[PDB]
């Protein structure tokens, strides 16, 4: 029988443990089970799993960045977000289930984390070029296809 | 004057700062004041203080393990648990007070922490033998007697 | 046009990134935007930004210490506190805005953090003896505020 779920880990090195999901067409719903190995708390190294079209990703990550920590780095009521987990810190889990009818075969989707802390590349402070951060999506992203 | 409280610390090296409590018979109630020195958050290195008979310990730690993080690693409404603090992270405090009438002199009791997080022993960023942990009770346990 | 806001960072080494605020008299309101670079959580290395007269500082820091973590290290309803942010951990932000009419020119004010966690100076895993005495973050996280 068809597999209609995937288990994903996001760690303290800003990595998911997969780069690609292929959802089976005969699944009515698909479920992502997100967990977070590591030691760092949610507010410093938090992860979510969020799904958009490839085209929409840049828009949802930017508006998520602007929305900030108290909105789970997600624009409230963002139509471009097909499905998302909540934001989790180390030691936590969360699952999201969504209808596969929300996907079209042939369309390109991306999954990613929208969390965006500033990184002190230097010092103790955040200054200069560190004020520009793409967030976790730079490294925590991958493809999702319906096949 | 009789002392009817004890102050206990649980730290990031999975240690309590006592191995033995002796409660004074003339105390009507006894209070444990739990604190948590260290840097690690509740979900990664959380501690509680929970009291059962020696006989019941193995049962409460196992069912606590199964209950998981969202139930403070405790079976809800567990009859075997005489008293317990909530689960706390570094920088937090909690106190529990219980009636000393719930204790019999001659009976053997144990105090312990029921938290059971995953440890990334092979430093690879993920959790994959690492699924099997005895939890904090292996190292964070001690005797309680009424004398 | 007057500047009527300041951005302040409090880090894991118990430092603010300014020691002195001068509020412009033509500002109707002044706003502090507090952020917290670092890795340590709120309960271990939390910061706030709180404003009193210089005279009142010692009183608000002491009563804040006593009030503890559950009251954001602040005495509830403390009349000596002119303005304050909430307590924040690493990765959090908070802003407070207050009326500059609450300030007098000539008066000396201090801003500071009232958080007081314990420091394990002897690296033994516990908090004992002289470590039970901490002055709190205000010892290092403090500065002047003047109306000019
Ligand atoms: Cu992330
Ligand atoms: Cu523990
Ligand atoms: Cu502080
Ligand atoms: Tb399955
Ligand atoms: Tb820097
Ligand atoms: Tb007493
Ligand atoms: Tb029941
Ligand atoms: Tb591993
Ligand atoms: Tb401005
Ligand atoms: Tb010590």
């Amino acid at each position: 029988m068809a597999e209609c779920s995937v288990d994903i880990q996001g760690n303290d090195q800003m990595q998911f443990n997969t780069n690609a999901i292929t959802v089976d067409k005969s699944c009515k719903q698909f479920t992502v089970n997100l967990s977070h190995p590591g030691n760092l708390p949610k507010n410093v190294m938090g992860h979510n799993w969020v799904l958009s079209t490839a085209a929409d990703m840049q828009g949802v990550v930017t508006d998520g960045m602007a929305s900030g920590l108290d909105k789970d780095y997600l624009k409230p009521d963002d139509s471009r977000v097909i499905a998302h987990t909540k934001l989790i810190g180390s030691g936590e889990k969360d699952s999201v289930t969504f209808d596969v009818s929300k996907l079209k075969e042939g369309e390109q989707y991306m999954f990613f984390c929208t969390f965006s802390g500033y990184i002190d590349t230097n010092d103790g402070w955040i200054e200069g070029d560190e004020l520009y951060s793409p967030g976790h999506s730079a490294l925590m992203k991958g493809t999702l296809t319906l096949k």
